């Protein structure tokens, strides 16, 4: 009972082999009670989130949407209790337009879709902690997802400065959150005609990884971020932990 | 004669107390040929290059107008010669506003604020370097004016983001610069010249007490001649990175 | 329960008020069976671990001495069972002669002082994992203790460059103990109390969004139990910084 | 010239073709006069010094040696003028024992040895800068030489830990030099085909040591967005000169990387 007792607001969950489908599953086996967010497909996110191992209510969120940030802490306590508070917040939304990602060259993306995306990816996570913020508890965690920006490579391209921005945002987000005495930290993954870039990148991400990478197994990169959200990390803020297998750390 | 026979396209100039102004300065006492870029006040902007030791075409550019930057290779060489390219770029522009930074709480910035100064601080740095790229000769060097945004700091907010942002762009543009056998590289300057006046204060003398060499704020030649170092053949394999002209700060704790 | 049925061999305990003795109560009382080193005053040593929620075997280890590292791993097999391996190993070994950090001018330090310096500090972390990987269980985890030497400091002088070489060491550390399943992490803690050196202590407060409290060791040993627990599967070869979140501000 | 009229102190000059002999070979193109530092196998060093362009005095110089370093400030006063100063010092002394980089395990190196390598490779720096700053210039330059350690990789081994020492050293050498408003930097520099690392191709340490610096090498051009030619190391001398030059003023305690943009890309 790792989040024993402990009341998590997860978004992100689209699809059974989502990492936010993960990190909510891992949770609520730790005795975590869950609050989930939908962007569009609710009615189908409503029928992935029922093979959740428990009930957790899910709210409509568009990261977009100034209307749905400004009545997203009133709807949490609707759906927690008046009296109580979150403990935990889980930031796993992340979008790029495909002429910001992949095949189209890095030169060929106009600023409004990089913009969508930086918007989505980045903006949003100090967007969700200022909407959920006065709603935690003292020793509170906020948890976001990032994919190693520090140096270049292919097909990720804007995606790739969409999070450094996102780093940026975490170390700016935790000077506020620190006000609440809560944390704000990001989890960096590994990975979870641009058919062979991202091959190569795969494959070169377990090969550098001293204990290994499996691309197809979510479940390391879920428990760090519940290790995240749990006490057992409590003078860890601004920061970035890296569930990467270690392959960040080592060039070959 | 550090940039001796260099043709050097120099944008951000618009009052003669700007880094972008310095740069020029210095590039064309190093024997530099520029080419001058200017946003809006054409006029005014006519008569502060004015104060440059030496002559150079000024050529409107808007980085947020795509017309602008699709035509600025053809504007670029009917200024310097049909047969002409250029051998150095120097992107000195740099936009956040007061929402973004300053005194306005970190949370209150609108996005439609945030993304324009991501757009002409960060965005634009790839926009000018797919623009010029193609005029631009083997050996050739783009520069970008860069503020250490790896640590959170007071008013500094969303402009560490969009610098953040530019230092990923520059590892990108370097990629594609690579193509021509052009460098692309970001120069980290130090701070150069109630609450917010002693948050700044705190910060320009935290600068000069943590650089070994020390900080001088009001003097913005050595950012211009580490630019030119950068613009000349003397960093020849030094590619999508950070070269910190700030007197060592950032590798000092105190 | 985070650490229950865990054998973790923990080093540096020589007072009450050590990060070391703060990872081995928070450990046992996560229900971790705990074995115990001790360098000089192994007599002190044993009166001080007996402050520790439950009884666990202290053996002797002078980390310069190559007879103690390679009869090390046959002595932590006969202190936990013929059949039974560790889980956890925790590496709280510092040192530096005053020569090396304080007062003394950084280059008035002699070469056999900071060599000494660089061996406990740096070098033994490779020392024990190579005496101890041959009997870890896969999933296993070795923590060791740094300083965040990224930037210079006043009075650290020294130190810096052992806890560079040790963030080094464990990059290479993890290579090694990868081929066991094996994860190999450092915890960078802000300053733990035991003019200049009140300076730069009261700066980590001020810095951290969380805020630093310099007399309470029990978040940093909190960060070392969550590396020695299976909640941080995918980590290696890194450093999880335990200091209030302050390296990641400038003011 | 870029260095006209400065007097610089080179040292680890031990083969024609080493990158210090290049940086002495540019600095003189650049009018720069050079005192040059040799560790044992002086008249080697030279007749190996006589291939560049002008003549130096050469001084002996065992890092390890407690009194050559004492009397090192004087030695060079003697070869440049009583009244001169130094304006820039190159540290391109770089030593690693061969139980601590190659083919031996990581775990299998003793102290002695990576101390050794430690002594020379990385607290030398502090001991040559604490002997030849009281003889410099205000806006001097130290500059050392680097390989990028901030991740681990195959054969390197503790020459990665002497170099994370290194970076350090620099750091703390930065805050002493600039007293003196000297700056200190190192160069980062890529791969670059040495007598010994020619020989490790060519298979003298075995095929899978060889198999890996192939990797490593041919990883290192693909990676750099300008290329990387490791049989050149003009590209680095240069940067080295750059450094030295009064056209990098607010940098120090710092790296500059001279490996084709390799370190900027994950692929
Ligand atoms: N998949 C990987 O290799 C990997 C690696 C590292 C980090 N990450 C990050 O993990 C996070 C989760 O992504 P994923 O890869 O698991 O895929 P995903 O498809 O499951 O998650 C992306 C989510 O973004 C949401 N979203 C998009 N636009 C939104 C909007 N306007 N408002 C609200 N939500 C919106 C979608 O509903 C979707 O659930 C992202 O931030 C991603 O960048 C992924
Ligand atoms: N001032 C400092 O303390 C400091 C410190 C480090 C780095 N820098 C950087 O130096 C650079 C030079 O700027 P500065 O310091 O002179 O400040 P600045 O306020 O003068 O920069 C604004 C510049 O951007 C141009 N600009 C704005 N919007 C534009 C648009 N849409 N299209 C085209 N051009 C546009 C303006 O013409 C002007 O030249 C900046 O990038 C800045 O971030 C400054
Ligand atoms: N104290 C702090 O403020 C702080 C901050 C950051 C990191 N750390 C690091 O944490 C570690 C432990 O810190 P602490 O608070 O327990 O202090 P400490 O004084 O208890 O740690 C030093 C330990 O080194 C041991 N030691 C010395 N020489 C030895 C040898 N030859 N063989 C074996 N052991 C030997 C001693 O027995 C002692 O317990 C150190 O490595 C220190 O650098 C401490
Ligand atoms: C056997 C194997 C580990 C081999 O490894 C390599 O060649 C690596 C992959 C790389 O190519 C760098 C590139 C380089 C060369 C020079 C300086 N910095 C970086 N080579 C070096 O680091 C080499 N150093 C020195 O010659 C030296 N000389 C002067 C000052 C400090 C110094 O460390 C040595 C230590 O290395 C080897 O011999």
């Amino acid at each position: 009972g790792l989040l024993d007792g402990k009341r998590i607001l997860v978004s992100g969950i689209i699809t059974d082999s989502s990492i936010a489908f993960h990190i909510a599953r891992v949770a609520q086996e730790q005795g975590a009670q869950l609050v989930l967010t939908g962007f569009d497909r609710l009615r189908l996110i409503q029928r992935i989130t029922d093979r959740l191992p428990a009930k957790a209510p899910l709210l409509e969120l568009d990261v977009q949407n100034e209307e749905h940030l400004a009545s997203l802490a009133g709807r949490v306590t609707e759906a927690i209790g008046a009296g109580n508070k979150l403990d935990g917040v889980v930031h796993a939304i992340g979008f790029m337009p495909q002429t910001g990602m992949g095949i189209n060259p890095f030169f060929d993306a106009p600023y409004a879709d990089v913009s969508k995306g930086i918007h989505i990816s980045a903006y949003s996570y100090a967007s969700m902690a200022k909407a959920l913020l006065p709603i935690m508890n003292p020793g509170g965690s906020i948890v976001g997802m990032d994919f190693d920006p520090s140096r270049a490579m292919p097909a990720y391209n804007w995606m790739t400065v969409a999070k450094s921005a996102l780093e940026s945002v975490n170390r700016f987000v935790a000077r506020e959150a620190g006000k609440y005495g809560v944390r704000s930290n990001l989890v960096a993954a590994g990975p979870i005609e641009a058919g062979a870039q991202i091959q190569l990148l795969e494959e070169g991400w377990d090969q550098r990884a001293p204990i290994g990478w499996n691309m197809k197994d979510a479940t390391p990169v879920a428990k760090t971020v519940c290790a995240l959200l749990s006490d057992w990390l409590p003078a860890t803020t601004g920061d970035i932990i890296y569930a990467d297998g270690g392959a960040h750390t080592q060039l070959l």
